[PDB]
Parts: structure tokens; C-alpha cells; sequence
């Protein structure tokens, strides 16, 4: 009915990381630690770091799924709006209905859940690159938060789950997302609203 959003590092110490992109008017993606909220432009690269304390088993995967943040909307499937699901901006792999895409990974798989009808995109863990300390996945959000007939100004969360080869839970993290024209301005505004309040 409703996916859990409880943060869970699990045995491998799984958690997300975000770049420090700032809040200039020109910024296309920016993360607010105080709000735990990502602000991004439509269909632009959102780099999300995946951190672990130890390497999970071969066959481990990382899934992304959106849900509505407000409880009274949480049972509604988050999907692209009636305009964007029809605008033929297919990358050849993502179904046109899916809000969240993975960029530049030919091993990405897109799931329409047969029971819940929710959408998700999942990628397989690969051996850690030599010299690096984390891995980065690049997501795209394919509707504005404001899209009528879709998210319709309702806030969403992205839930990132670390899964074993059967789909069982190994780890979980999450963040709010606003897809908007001016992420820098909106992050500054919402952080100011938080400070005042
Ligand atoms: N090496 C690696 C580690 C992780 C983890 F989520 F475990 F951090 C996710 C991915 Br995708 C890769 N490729
Ligand atoms: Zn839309």
C-alpha cells in the first residue's frame, strides 16, 4: 500500500551523499541538508552518491522510487503528467510514464509493479572503481512538481533502497525532491522559511 521511508543503514552502512552545488540562479541541481531536499530542473542530471562502509555481495542492486510526501496522497502512484507521458522524449529504455530515470547506465531496469502499480528504476552494483571512495548514480526527474494532472504541486520523496538479488531490503535512505525552474532561488527561499520558523 505504502513503501517504507525509514532510514536504515543495514549491515553495509548504506547512505546517500550529495554534492555542494550552491544556490546561484544558474544552478541546475542543488541539495539542502537542512531540508533534506533536492531541488532540480526538469530532465537535468542529479548526481547522487552511494556510500557504504563495506562492499555488498555480487548481485546487490540500488532502486529508486518516488512517493508523495503528504500522508493523504501517499497511496497514489507518482507518475508523469498527461502531457509529459505523451511527449515522446523516450531515451529508449525508460517507459514514458516513469518520473525517475537513470542516466547513462545501460543496465538500468524499469519496473511497473504488478501489484502496487508503482514505478521504480533499479541498477546493479558493480565492483568499486580503483582509487574512488563512493559511486555516483545520475538521476533525471521528468516532470515539474507543478505539472497539472501529475504531481500537481504536491511534494514527493525519492526512496533509495539497497537490495539483494531477490529484492530483499539491505539498506534505505530518502530525500524530498522539488522539480522546478529555479532550484537555486527555491532552495534559498525554503531555507529562509525554515530559519524564520
Ligand atoms: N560500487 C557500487 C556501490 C554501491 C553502493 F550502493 F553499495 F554504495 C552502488 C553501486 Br550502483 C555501485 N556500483
Ligand atoms: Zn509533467
Amino acid at each position: 500500500s505504502v513503501p517504507s521511508q525509514k532510514t536504515y543503514q543495514g549491515s553495509y552502512g548504506f547512505r546517500l551523499g550529495f554534492l555542494h552545488s550552491g544556490t546561484a540562479k544558474s544552478v541546475t541541481c542543488t541539495y539542502s541538508p537542512a531540508l533534506n531536499k533536492l531541488f532540480c530542473q526538469l530532465a537535468k542530471t542529479c548526481p547522487v552518491q552511494l556510500w557504504v562502509d563495506s562492499t555488498p555481495p555480487p548481485g546487490t542492486r540500488v532502486r529508486a522510487m518516488a512517493i508523495y510526501k503528504q500522508s493523504q496522497h501517499m497511496t497514489e502512484v507518482v507518475r508523469r503528467c498527461p502531457h509529459h507521458e505523451r511527449c515522446s522524449d523516450s531515451d529508449g529504455l525508460a517507459p514514458p510514464q516513469h518520473l525517475i530515470r537513470v542516466e547513462g547506465n545501460l543496465r538500468a531496469e524499469y519496473l511497473d509493479d504488478r501489484n502496487t502499480f508503482r514505478h521504480s528504476v533499479v541498477v546493479p552494483c558493480e565492483p568499486p572503481e580503483v582509487g574512488s571512495d563512493c559511486t555516483t548514480i545520475h538521476y533525471n526527474y521528468m516532470c515539474y512538481s507543478s505539472c497539472m494532472g501529475g504531481m500537481n504541486r504536491r511534494p514527493i520523496l525519492t526512496i533509495i533502497t539497497l537490495e539483494d538479488s531477490s529484492g530483499n531490503l539491505l539498506g534505505r535512505d530518502s530525500f524530498e525532491v522539488r522539480v522546478c525552474a529555479c532550484p537555486g532561488r527555491d532552495r534559498r527561499t525554503e531555507e529562509e522559511n525554515l530559519r524564520k520558523k
